[PDB]
């Protein structure tokens, strides 16, 4: 069973995995304003990524014989200045995701809970490929910065992960 | 082009169509507390049906050249006395949505705008069996009230319903 | 939900779409006697055809939660003086069928009923294709009177036409 | 050539035969008020076997050469108390088809009709099936009427059998 | 039947939308003069679709019995000073043509024409589709304006539009 | 490259394969007010080979590095008197086009271009087409005049040329 200090950070780490798919649709609501519909097209796909993060921390809730509690998602930023900035807020997004994975598997060492330290191994590997998917973009958006030719280059490159939800709505 | 008073509410319903698919996701937080899977997973494919309505409204305001604003997601009901008042509140949310389609269709015949009335034909058109699919599930929890034998049938025949997007996640 | 004036006018129309049918199958016992089995199998297929637009306003009524009331089907007419004449009558009553589905898609907007004036919208265009489909055999008709030979020759090409129910009956 | 005394008879047995389908039309409209989608699927598909019935006094008077006239279909019931009483009335019913064709078969036979009584055997083959497949269901409801877990087990049990006129309009 | 007044106005709109096709065919007669062949096969191939809208007021013309009259078609320009402004005078004429679909939308409606109002939604959902596309390939171009380089990556990107009527012809 | 003399007299016999293509679909607006819609569906699948006729000088100007100019295209005529007299009227039409190409190539071998003369070798052979499959037809005519029996048959034997747009659009 799920302790009252684990059950209630599991709950706000799985509010944290919505509010991230509530700001790649933010990002997305910016950039298919912008006419870059490659770019929002990664960013519909990746707020599909982390509402099957926030299923992860839903469905080990009710493994382990929890209760999940949802709280309000605040209001995500509307516009930022650049495309650049537009990926150097979403990657400090996710130092801020992986740094309260840190703290939650540092909490399940302090309990000495095991079934869910062996959980957040999930999360803490694939943190990885996240934090290092952005950091690609967004330093082939500093290769790029008074170049109009590139960006409509990384548009259509970019525009081959399309999201798949759509396609079955 | 999108008018100030209808690309505003055109942002409200799509606020709305994320709300209900919050909502759908903290019923499917409280059947699979009672352990009914089968009910969980009819919510959970009824919350992305729901987040497939909210990018109808976001690809009509960018067909439209509008903006979409994205405001916060307030906090959805946590529990209910039972199964039944489970679904007397999500067909109450379901007479909620439609009543404000239909204030969006006196709104885009007030300001004479035929190109978002002429949208607003698929969510008059699916709202009809949107009420219809709850209604049908709420009088089979009318026809057994005292009786676990069928709510038992309930929860197997209900999860033939289930959510494509953990197959794609 | 429908209300007292809707319901009840949904409910004429439902007996106006099998009057059609009792019609249509007066006809095929008109064309039949005088040997004519390939008019008389265009009736048919049209007497199945309405049968299939009565269980629309069917369907209808049990999704918007209301209650279907059956009257008494009247007597057809059963003989014409041509087959000319039987044609100008089954024209006649193709529009008195469409000032009927007109009167509830103006009773729709009177009553401010979206969800049903939605659903008007498939008769309102399919009874286009209704009048135009028996104006094109009436024309073939003015076209040949005092002709035998052509009135042989839409025998066969309307026999195309035929039920499909009595190959499953 | 039929008698005017034997195609006036096998004329009110083609009335018969639409009022039959006329009346499991008026049950498949009773029981899904109630919700019960699945004896209102096998009283639709009983109104297009009875269309069925009467298309063969049909193409039997237009074999002999005779003439089809066809009157009033009068008012069926609308609501029963119970569905076995629904059951209780449609088994009713179906001894008084059967009361009828024996009355169509008694008369060929004082006519010396060797053509129609053969005609007769198959009519007098098939309502054995027809009384038969009404008894067994109503012999279901009897064994359960104070049991509405039986009841939900019966409705699906009998939707197997579905109308194939939808599927085709 | 149509009147007088929706005949004429009928018939107005489908010389624009041969006069549309006109346009298409003299901004493809621009563009392939300054070797832009894959602009030139994106307005040929949108001077196929126009002519089909054509052909949809002319068989609504014939469904509802009445008579297609042909005005002359006049002189489109023939040269702009850029291929910008060659979109900006399409993308200007998209808004000249859903202008006066609107005032026959809004004739129907004084009429009581429910059967032509129903007709023009067709096209009131596929003007929506028109000024989109012209608006997409319009921002593209003022993405790139002193950038030879992007305006050689719309050629390429657009050719994929191809007519498909020289390959019949 | 092409003269002055010889790209005007290209560019007028351009405006005349399209007058073509806006006669022969104001005969298919002719026919089908009569009620013979394999005679209009005959006109409109030759209103998509003028066009394919005007693509080809179309495609020889951009060849020879010339210029098109489009003028305005004449209001064509409404009605005629008979079905004869409207095929009359175009194989007057079509005598009409091949005077004007042998006076193209009259003009090629005056200013001494062979890759021209070399051009409308195309519309020559293919003029001898044209002029023939109309004068089949219009003897078709001539041999039934008071004989609705042998037109209803040449109605239904032009009906093997339908027009492929359409189907594409």
């Amino acid at each position: 069973m799920l302790s009252e200090r684990m059950l209630k950070a599991l709950n706000d780490q799985l509010n944290r995995e919505l509010y991230s798919a509530y700001l790649y649709f933010a990002m997305a609501a910016y950039f298919e304003d912008l006419g870059l519909e490659g770019f929002a097209n990664w960013m519909k796909a990746q707020a599909e990524e982390e509402i099957g993060h926030a299923l992860r921390f839903y469905n080990y809730i009710y493994d382990r014989n929890g209760r999940v509690e949802l709280d309000e998602i605040p209001k995500p930023p509307k516009e930022w200045e650049s495309p650049l900035k537009a990926f150097e807020a979403a990657y400090e997004h996710e130092k801020f995701i992986s740094k309260s994975i840190y703290e939650l598997a540092a909490l399940a060492e302090e309990e000495k809970d095991y079934s869910t330290r062996a959980f957040l191994e999930w999360f803490i590997n694939e943190q990885v490929e996240e934090e290092a998917s952005v950091k690609k973009i967004l330093d082939k958006l500093k290769f790029a910065k008074d170049s109009p030719q590139i960006l409509f280059m990384l548009d259509k490159e970019l525009s081959a992960r399309a999201p798949k939800l759509p396609g079955l709505l």
